[PDB]
């Protein structure tokens, strides 16, 4: 693994311009193209984004890159966050990846609400924390991902996704 692979599995990966639940053009692993009801528009932003005559479809590698640029964008945000920054630094490589996957699915503001949870993470209390999450709205909501990510916090290994 790697963070890319862990999202491939959780989000999924689309290689041809598609709409979302919100009906915004997207492409790759949740790379929102533009939010204007125009195909042409998105098709342009796209080409622009990756650079060439893609015409609505990109390579698996082409998507990884965008995906990376968004992790980047998402972490940048995590550091620039007061509540998130501290825990994020106390994390090790792999559980850095679980947090991204968590913000990724329920953004900053949401991840931030996990107070007692973040404390324990920080305090490296890997099981009380696993526990403490498996009691929150979230696991109700997305029981499978929820689990997989919670194992990631338990172990600190790619077991749940390999």
């Amino acid at each position: 693994m790697n963070i890319f692979e862990m999202l491939r599995i959780d989000e999924g990966l689309r290689l041809k311009i598609y709409k979302d639940t919100e009906g915004y053009y997207t492409i790759g692993i949740g790379h929102l193209l533009t939010k204007s009801p125009s195909l042409n528009a998105a098709k342009s932003e796209l080409d622009k984004a990756i650079g060439r005559n893609c015409n609505g479809v990109i390579t698996k590698d082409e998507a990884e890159k965008l995906f990376n640029q968004d992790v980047d964008a998402a972490v940048r945000g995590i550091l620039r966050n007061a509540k998130l920054k501290p825990v994020y630094d106390s994390l090790d490589a792999v559980r850095r990846c679980a947090l991204i996957n968590m913000v990724f699915q329920m953004g900053e503001t949401g991840v931030a609400g996990f107070t007692n949870s973040l404390r324990m993470l920080q305090q490296k209390r890997w099981d009380a924390a696993a526990a403490a999450l498996a009691a929150a709205a979230w696991a109700a909501a997305t029981p499978n991902r929820a689990k997989r990510v919670i194992t990631t916090f338990r172990t600190g290994t790619w077991d749940a996704y390999k």
